[PDB]
């Protein structure tokens, strides 16, 4: 039973590199490119962790996080820019469990995903 990860990002390039490296590490990965699709997939897939771009189609990252939390407790990691402090802080305030700044190394990505899947 491979851990299931939902990558929610509209930047095909970054989204695809996340999928490449996670599958390579042995995760079962699914991708969503907009909020609605994500919330949809979340229910009929129930991923063990969601990687969520905070800047989806208009603040949707925060809104996606809020909706999902209205019914699910799985770890959510926000993907944010390096130069905005508020983008990093806001997610943890509304239900997300962690954040990772771009650009990020594969080493950081995998460590963050595993640490969050195994959080006490």
């Amino acid at each position: 039973m491979d851990k299931k990860i939902l990558v929610v990002d509209d930047e095909k390039p970054i989204a695809d590199i996340l999928e490449f490296n996670l599958r390579k590490e042995g995760y079962e990965v699914h991708c969503a490119h907009d909020g609605n699709e994500a919330v949809e997939m979340v229910e009929e897939l129930q991923p063990d962790l969601i990687l969520l771009d905070i800047m989806l189609p208009n603040k949707d990252g925060v809104e996606v996080c809020r909706e999902v939390r209205k019914k699910y407790d799985m770890p959510i990691i926000m993907l944010t820019a390096k130069d905005s402090e508020i983008d990093k802080v806001i997610g943890l305030e509304i239900g997300a469990d962690d954040y990772v700044t771009k650009p990020f190394s594969t080493r950081e990505l995998l460590a963050r995903v595993k640490a969050n899947l195994r959080r006490q």
